[PDB]
């Protein structure tokens, strides 16, 4: 019988079309053969590609185990070398080793009692994936150095990585000496995994594991407190933003802390100018500004001395602010990936927030003419596909939450979202 009906008339859209660079044919064959999947989710590819091609440290926040294991199991299987998984979760490690064996991936649990059986075979390069406790790993840095020299370690995964922080709710003394991994193995990337989206605990993990410029990702969350809306521009900045404003004592303000993302530096200045006329507490943020001025706006926003930052998408990576009540995209966003990163900064305190896109078909990020100028065929086609996916989202009458979760998240996240989805607080299209 037919197992899916994903194909639609008027589209040749695979999940691979929205990955940069594209997975090659052997990478797809490997994924199918050893993991029984046809495609990578964007976050899975971000982690896998950063490990394989850049040897980059990662902190991967993953709310659940749905789609998690692929990020650290796939790279060593693809290159045919060795990946180490450090975890205190014995039963889960046993379950994953058996699943790998049943997929014809040579994997084992290494510990003191298991060493007589597996250690010689690990040293000779017969295992793709080795699971160890932090206690065992801490007394065997010599072994890891030999495996790096003789085989080459694709990555070290540290699961329950929040256990390294004495400031968290689940501290393990066993994790303390994992700080030595980067000293013993400076060229081996670490993928630190945790379920906690706490910026405080992320900083502790990066410090304690000595991670260098780690790629930070955060997935598996439904974010029921984010309301999504897409609305047409009206041809006038004050006309467009007036609906978001309330008059208080001869000055106007937003409901709460607000970020307005604009495509151009020019537009950030234009929008700031119109809000300044209303004596609204706001500041401009773009790369054309000085280091001190940018640093000042950051601190002032964090201290609630300004209510609104009008910014390019240069603003956001350095802000851990939990009470962002409103994100406005003033102009179509660059693509769905950037849009996802930007709306994800809203309502991290878990209270009701709104994310509005104000767009016109004439917006710079819907202009195909700028993309036709791209002479690299592969990059041109990717940029056109990303613009088309963004345009399809903006134009849609379907649930905005369903579109975003379908693209970025494991299907399990959609099952958790069925409560918020279709209600008055989900999105503009669910309210109608
Ligand atoms: C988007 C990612 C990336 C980011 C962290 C990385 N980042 C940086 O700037 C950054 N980079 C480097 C260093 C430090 C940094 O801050 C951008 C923001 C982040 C994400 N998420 C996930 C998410 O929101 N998914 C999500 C789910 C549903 C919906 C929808 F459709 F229903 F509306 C939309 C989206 Cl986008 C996330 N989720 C929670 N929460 C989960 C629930 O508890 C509260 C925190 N926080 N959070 C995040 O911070
Ligand atoms: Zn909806």
């Amino acid at each position: 019988e037919d197992d899916e009906n994903e194909a639609n008339e008027g589209e040749e859209d695979d999940d691979k079309d929205f990955l940069w660079p594209a997975p090659n044919e052997e990478q797809v064959t490997c994924l199918k053969m050893y993991f029984g999947h046809s495609s990578f989710k964007p976050v899975q590819w971000k982690v896998i590609h950063s490990v394989l091609e850049e040897r980059r440290d990662n902190v991967a926040v993953m709310a659940t185990g749905y789609g998690k294991s692929l990020c650290f199991q796939y790279p060593p299987v693809y290159v045919g070398k060795i990946g180490l998984v450090i975890s205190p979760l014995i039963s889960l490690m046993e379950d994953q080793v058996l699943q790998l064996k049943m997929s014809n991936i040579p994997a084992c649990f290494l510990g003191s009692a298991q060493s007589e059986n597996v250690l010689t075979d690990i040293k000779l390069g017969k295992y793709r994936i080795v699971y160890v406790t932090p206690e065992y790993c801490s007394g065997n840095m010599g072994l890891l150095q030999q495996l790096e020299a003789d085989i080459g370690i694709t990555l070290i995964a540290v699961d329950e990585a929040h256990c390294i922080s004495e400031w968290g709710h689940d501290f393990r003394d066993s994790f303390r000496k994992l700080g030595s991994l980067k000293t013993a193995l400076p060229m081996v990337p670490i993928v630190a995994l945790t379920a906690t989206a706490s910026s405080s605990i992320r900083e502790d993990i990066v410090r304690c594991l000595n991670l260098r410029n780690p790629q930070i990702t955060c997935t598996g969350f439904d974010r029921p407190n984010l309301y999504l809306e897409v609305r047409r521009k009206t041809g006038n900045i004050l006309q467009d933003l007036q609906p978001f404003l309330v008059k208080t004592s001869s000055h106007w303000e937003f409901e709460g802390p607000t970020i307005i993302y604009c495509p151009s530096r020019k537009m950030t200045q234009q929008v700031t100018g119109e809000l300044r006329k209303l004596n609204l507490s706001c500041g401009t943020y773009h790369a054309g500004m000085s280091f001190s001025t940018r640093k000042d706006i950051h601190h002032r926003f964090v201290r609630d001395e300004i209510q609104c930052v009008i910014a390019t998408i240069a603003f956001g990576m350095g802000i851990n602010k939990a009470d962002i009540r409103q994100v406005i995209h003033y102009g179509a966003p660059k693509d769905m990936e950037s849009y996802y990163q930007e709306i994800g900064r809203a309502g991290r305190d878990g209270l009701q927030s709104s994310c509005h896109v104000l767009w016109a078909p004439a917006d710079i990020n819907l202009n195909r003419h700028l993309l036709t100028e791209i002479r690299n065929e592969k990059f041109r086609l990717y940029k056109l596909k990303m613009m088309a996916k963004m345009e399809k989202y903006l134009h849609s009458s379907r649930c905005r939450r369903q579109i975003i979760l379908s693209h970025f998240e494991d299907k399990q996240v959609q099952k958790a979202s069925l409560g918020i989805m279709g209600t008055e607080k989900c999105c503009d299209n669910c309210r109608s």
